[PDB]
């Protein structure tokens, strides 16, 4: 219905706002663009499912997120990718890992504080009916 399309539009508006707030945070600059396949060639080999904040914005606009859970799966993917590609004790690796986990914790905290539980529940119930 049109009520349901209004629900999803509200979700997209909310997701764009959260994603913008993540993308302007200086700590998260490394997660804002895809990994250049020239700049580092072993990435697309180790990371089978790359994900970044600009790709998150594209998926929002393509209506690929019908629930905040769908969105948080891709946030989780940005983080776990970073942990897996950077597993070493070197300080470069530890810094990215620290930032990846901060990205994840920040997104979950914003959603927990600002997304109404019933709004998300509605999104899920519309999703299950399709
Ligand atoms: C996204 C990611 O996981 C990522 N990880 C990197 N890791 C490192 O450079 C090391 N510490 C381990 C190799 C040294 S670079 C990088 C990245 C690569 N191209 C572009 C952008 N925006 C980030």
């Amino acid at each position: 219905s049109m009520q349901e399309e209004d629900t999803f539009r509200e979700l997209r508006i909310f997701l764009r706002n959260v994603t913008h707030r993540l993308a302007i945070d200086k700590r998260f600059r490394v997660f804002t663009k895809p990994v250049d396949p020239d700049e580092v060639p072993d990435y697309v080999t180790v990371i089978k499912q790359p994900m970044d904040l600009s790709s998150v914005i594209s998926k929002i606009d393509l209506h690929k997120y019908l629930t905040v859970k769908d969105y948080l799966r891709d946030i989780d993917l940005i983080c776990s990718n970073a942990l897996e590609y950077n597993p070493d004790r070197d300080p470069g690796d530890r810094l990215i890992r620290h930032r990846a986990c901060a990205l994840r914790d920040t997104a979950y905290a914003i959603i927990k504080e600002e997304l109404d539980e019933d709004f998300e529940q509605l999104c899920e119930e519309i999703q299950e009916s399709r």
